[PDB]
């Protein structure tokens, strides 16, 4: 269904924040 | 639909505060 | 529907968001 | 409807979120 | 409803959010 | 409900965000 | 259901986040 698929594309969004965060706790630590 | 729409909308803003988290982590490492 | 326009305010709240998070770059690099 | 509202509830926190968002940025440049 | 509790409880968990958010900013500031 | 029961463990993971985002407010305090 | 698993997915990304925002507090910290 549409709004399965748009919520799966917040889901997918949210572990690209995720990524980011992980780099941020990366460019810290250096 | 209106509500896939808007819930496709609220992933686009997540994929942009993402950007705007990797710009951050750069701005960290630089 | 009530349901939809309250989806796309969290969309919005959500490029307010990011807005502020670039914001956060900038200073950090400025 | 009550699902509505809770909906509005949701952006009003994503607003101060962002608020919050805000005055990091600005403490970062001073 | 369930469905809407649920919705409540996840603006109050981005309240607390915000307050941290807040937090964050005082402590750079200070 | 399934629906009901995912949204409150989307509740649960934001108050553990929130409980980061204090330890974050913390850290830069100390 | 396809909803129900979708919401999950966010929980999920969601748990990701406070992960990482843990490790961002970690290394401010040290």
């Amino acid at each position: 269904g549409e709004i399965a698929k748009a919520l799966r594309e917040i889901a997918k969004a949210l572990r690209e924040c995720a990524w980011a965060h992980r780099e941020i706790a990366k460019a810290l630590r250096g």
